[PDB]
């Protein structure tokens, strides 16, 4: 049997993404558009800054700025929670902890609307170094990748996650980035509570030379593992 869910995702999926931050109070926002197609666990989308200069680096809002277009492999089928919930969505909470620094608190609702996948983020960073990697623009751009470790929370009919992102310092050096995740269905319907697993995750970010506004372009691969 195939769920609706599922069969949601069997083609090339328009995605449309909604951040509004707040980081040590520089206000700001983020607008995304682009495409996934979960058969191949690949994601294309480019980032705007709506509110002029992005206060802090592009590349610590790629884990916040949609894990239902991970390629689940047919013998794993089962424990995909993230197209389980949908189109109904999810609720996706993380508190992201930058080692000697301050930390982002997001809150995110992943659904369609529509025809389109949305996620809509509030993010919230306090405690940050003025002077330090993020609020100083220290970090590289090119790269990030890592693996998601996902188990279940049954208590909470959802998911829990933790991993680390390793930030290259543009002068050298690492800024580490540790990540506590949490996700819960929108909906009442049943969804799949998966056994111990990961996504395995690479990302590649380039500007588009046309582009005058701050942004940031995304090719994305997520493909679930045991
Ligand atoms: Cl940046």
């Amino acid at each position: 049997m195939v769920s609706k869910g599922e069969e949601l995702f069997t083609g090339v999926v328009p995605i449309l993404v909604e951040l509004d931050g707040d980081v040590n109070g520089h206000k700001f926002s983020v607008s995304g558009e682009g495409e996934g197609d979960a058969t191949y666990g690949k994601l294309t989308l480019k980032f705007i800054c709506t509110t002029g200069k992005l206060p802090v680096p592009w590349p610590t809002l790629v884990t916040t700025l949609v894990q239902c277009f991970a390629r689940y492999p047919d013998h794993m089928k089962q424990h995909d929670f993230f197209k389980s919930a949908m189109p109904e969505g999810y609720v996706q909470e993380r508190t992201i902890f930058f080692k000697d620094d301050g930390n982002y608190k997001t809150r995110a609702e992943v659904k369609f609307e529509g025809d389109t996948l949305v996620n809509r983020i509030e993010l919230k960073g306090i405690d940050f170094k003025e002077d330090g990697n993020i609020l100083g623009h220290k970090l590289e751009y090119n790269y990030i990748s890592d693996n998601v470790y996902i188990t279940a929370d049954k208590q909470k009919n959802g998911i829990k996650a933790n991993f680390k992102i390793r930030h290259n310092i543009e002068d050298g050096g690492v800024q580490l980035a540790d990540h506590y995740q949490q996700n819960t269905p929108i909906g009442d319907g049943p969804v799949l509570l998966p056994d111990n697993h990961y996504l395995s995750t690479q990302s590649a970010l380039s500007k588009d030379p046309n582009e005058k506004r701050d942004h940031m372009v995304l090719l994305e691969f997520v493909t679930a593992a045991g």
